[PDB]
């Protein structure tokens, strides 16, 4: 009864254009089984919402990629919170949600923004620039590893890991095979930041070993807590970013509300993780025989949610390929949703808003003004380079 698909979702050719492919994983019914990599999948806003929350049924202790931790090693020492189910998730889960907390948010607004108009105004005087290169990498990396406390000596190993770990949720496919053949040199350098000498006072990293006499996390926890933010706090924000800015280029319309009133700079970025969703999959495994969409799914069974396929999903939005920067975004699943709902997204959407409102008051027309290279990776979604003309306000 469950119908059986060859799309591979981790090819090239569905990298580059995944919508066709999603429409069909949507339309062949609530669940799909995938014969090319034996797991299940679900593309319809419902069923990934269901999935996503009930996390006993749908656990991430497993893996939250192809393999099964019961059947396969993992590469590192599994994520105490990415990869744990509660209970063991749930006082990791408040650390971190405590480390990147509205407080926190007001502690570094005022940089994160002036950083982000600094590099508009930059941006500005060259005119024609690269917006992945030139501005959805280099503005995070201006913030995020002084936030994180790093040192600056080794930052350049930060981007090639974190597009390792998201390589590495995927099936064994030449992209992860390849990620994995180049990472211990990137390995060797986070988990010697991720010690609590490395991590510079009042960041991130020094607030999370903070946070190890309270009874929530020992000692020994934190460096993987630090490597969870190293992991993933970087490469999000870029592909958000980018997202965002290929988002204004490509409707130009959109920016001139924008423009038009600033305040809407927020929304605006969350329509672009809604619309392009950088994070575009990640597994559950069963733990049990369960009933979902009508099909029954045997225990021990990977099952793989398409994250921007239900941001897609007709069945749940209106004009879903259209970006709409007034759009009602609540209940999007880009940052995923329930127990393990994005612990970094104030971070995200602070990056985003300070970003989106420097080019809303900087910037009067953003024009693709060059070829459009998309970047392959198994877990994200991005643009390799963005060549675009800025012209000023
Ligand atoms: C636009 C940017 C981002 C997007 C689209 C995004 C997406 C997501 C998604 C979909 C999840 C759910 C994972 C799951 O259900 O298995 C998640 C969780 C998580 N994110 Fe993000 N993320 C972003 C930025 C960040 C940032 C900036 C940080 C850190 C500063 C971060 C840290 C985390 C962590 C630690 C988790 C695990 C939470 C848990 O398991 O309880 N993320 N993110
Ligand atoms: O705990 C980890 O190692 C880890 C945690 C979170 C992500 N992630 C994905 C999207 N936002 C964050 C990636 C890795
Ligand atoms: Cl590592």
């Amino acid at each position: 009864t469950i119908p059986h698909l060859a799309i591979d979702p981790f090819s090239l050719d569905f990298f580059d254009d995944p919508y066709p492919d999603q429409q069909t994983l949507r339309d062949a019914g609530p669940v799909v089984y995938l014969d090319k990599w034996n797991v299940y999948g679900v593309a319809r806003y419902a069923e990934v919402h269901a999935v996503l929350n009930d996390p006993t049924t749908f656990c991430s202790s497993r893996g939250v990629g192809l393999s099964d931790f019961k059947k396969e090693k993992p590469w590192r020492p599994p994520s105490l919170i990415l990869e744990a189910d509660p209970p063991a998730h749930t006082r990791p889960r408040a650390v971190l949600s405590k480390v990147l907390s509205p407080a926190t948010m007001k502690t570094i607004r005022d940089g994160f923004a002036a950083a982000a108009d600094a590099k508009v105004d930059e941006l500005l005087q060259r005119g024609c620039i690269d917006a992945i290169a030139d501005l959805a990498e280099a503005y995070p990396l201006s913030v995020f590893p002084d936030a994180m406390g790093l040192k600056q000596e080794g930052r350049e190993h930060l981007l090639p890991y974190a597009g390792l770990v998201f390589n590495a949720f995927g099936p064994p496919n030449e992209l992860r095979q390849t990620a994995i053949e180049r990472s211990a040199p990137h390995q060797a350098y986070v988990n010697e930041q991720c010690q609590r000498p490395n991590l510079a006072p009042g960041g991130f990293g020094a607030c999370i070993h903070a946070f190890t006499d309270t009874g929530e996390i020992t000692p020994d926890e934190a460096p993987l807590l630090v490597r969870s933010l190293l992991s993933a706090g970087l490469d999000t924000t870029v592909n958000g970013i980018g997202a965002a800015v290929y988002c204004l280029a490509r409707f130009p319309g959109e920016l001139q509300r924008l423009r038009s009133d600033p305040t809407l700079a927020r929304n605006a970025f969350e329509e672009a993780v809604r619309f392009e969703s950088p994070v575009q999959t990640f597994f559950r495994t069963t733990t049990r025989e369960v009933e979902l969409g009508g099909a029954v799914i045997g225990e021990g069974e990977k099952v793989l949610m398409f994250l921007g396929s239900a941001n897609r999903d007709p069945r749940r939005w209106s004009d879903p390929d259209l970006y709409d920067i007034t759009r009602k975004t609540s209940g999007h699943v880009g940052f995923g949703s329930g127990v393990h709902m994005c612990v970094g997204q104030l971070v995200a959407r602070l990056e985003g808003e300070v970003m989106l409102s420097a080019l809303a008051r900087k910037v009067a027309a953003i024009d693709i003004d060059g070829p459009v290279k998309r970047r392959f990776n198994n877990t994200l979604r991005g643009l390799e380079s963005l060549p675009v003309k800025l012209t000023p306000a």
